DNA sequence: TTTTT
């Protein structure tokens, strides 16, 4: 891919009559993030206009969003969608719980960073002022992107005593130490509580879910439950949301947008493996059944193949 | 335009 080429293409479709939204899809979605930026940036030499603001006055509809979603570098992205989650007066904890939950230390640090430059307030305190109790504690220990990073040697002790610890303070005694599971899951590292949570069976009646869903309620298990499933199987719990964005009546086109644009270039063929494991058909077929038009075809070639 | 009541 040529970046002028492509910059100049793209001109040319944003005046062809009726705007020419295929040859910007085709484009677009068919280029890495870097080669979006190089576009961009050629497309305002050539231009001495954005390219993002002018597709936004070319297109409308779903296909705004993915193409603007798309202009962004990563960190831009996910830190405007958590913006988008927590403007207004209430609170889109959902959204909140998937990026936070999701991102790695390395994005949370980056998403930190450019959320200052983009919205002049830090996004802790954003976080702070929109969400409340422990629910805002786990959000806000989650958003340090500071997790234990995996040792060499495996801590097979801490382990064990990781797993009684959130034992005593949930299924087994009356009531709940919340802030010793904010601690535990917030802090350990990833391959580390995945045995943490395999050694908790042997202890409790329970796995990790059903003790989430038993003993805390609302945003709470919520923030619980999404987070065991991206310690557990990261690529999985994309798939199941997909699932779920698509599987009854219409589509949350949002959560859909959003996963398949910010998982393009990271994980998205895991993710289309557990999901054709799991459903039988492929994301491809799902995404094709449940959408139309330049909107379709833009997923589709972020989806990356059929299965 | 995108934040902000
Ligand atoms: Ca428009
Ligand atoms: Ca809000
Ligand atoms: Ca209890
Ligand atoms: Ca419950
Ligand atoms: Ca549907």
């Amino acid at each position: 891919s040529d970046a002028e080429r492509d910059a100049l293409n793209i001109e040319t479709a944003i005046k062809t009559k009726g705007v020419d939204e295929v040859t910007i899809v085709n484009i677009l979605t068919n280029r890495s993030n870097a080669q979006r930026q190089d576009i961009a940036f050629a497309y305002q030499r050539r231009t001495k206009k954005e390219l993002a603001s002018a597709l936004k006055s070319a297109l409308s509809g779903h296909l705004e969003t993915v193409i603007l979603g798309l202009l962004k570098t990563p960190a831009q992205y996910d830190a405007s969608e958590l913006k988008a989650s927590m403007k207004g007066l209430g609170t889109d904890e959902d959204s909140l719980i998937e990026i936070i939950c999701s991102r790695t230390n390395q994005e949370l640090q980056e998403i930190n960073r450019v959320y200052k430059e983009m919205y002049k307030t830090d996004l802790e305190k954003d976080i702070i002022s929109d969400t409340s109790g422990d629910f805002r504690k786990l959000m806000v220990a989650l958003a340090k992107g500071r997790r234990a990073e995996d040792g060499s040697v495996i801590d097979y002790e801490l382990i064990d005593q990781d797993a009684r610890d959130l034992y005593d303070a949930g299924v087994k005694r009356k009531g709940t130490d919340v802030p010793k599971w904010i601690s535990i899951m917030t802090e350990r590292s990833v391959p580390h509580l995945q045995k943490v949570f395999d050694r908790y069976k042997s202890y409790s009646p329970y796995d990790m879910l059903e003790s989430i869903r038993k003993e805390v309620k609302g945003d709470l298990e919520n923030a619980f439950l999404n987070l065991v499933q991206c310690i557990q199987n990261k690529p999985l719990y994309f798939a199941d949301r997909l699932y779920d964005s698509m599987k009854g009546k219409g589509t949350r086109d949002k959560v859909l947008i959003r996963i398949m644009a910010s998982r393009s270039e990271v994980d998205m063929l895991k993710i289309r493996s557990e999901f054709k494991r799991k459903y039988g058909k492929s994301l491809y077929y799902y995404i094709q059944q449940d959408t139309k038009g330049d909107y379709q075809k833009a997923l589709l070639y972020l989806c990356g193949g059929d299965d």
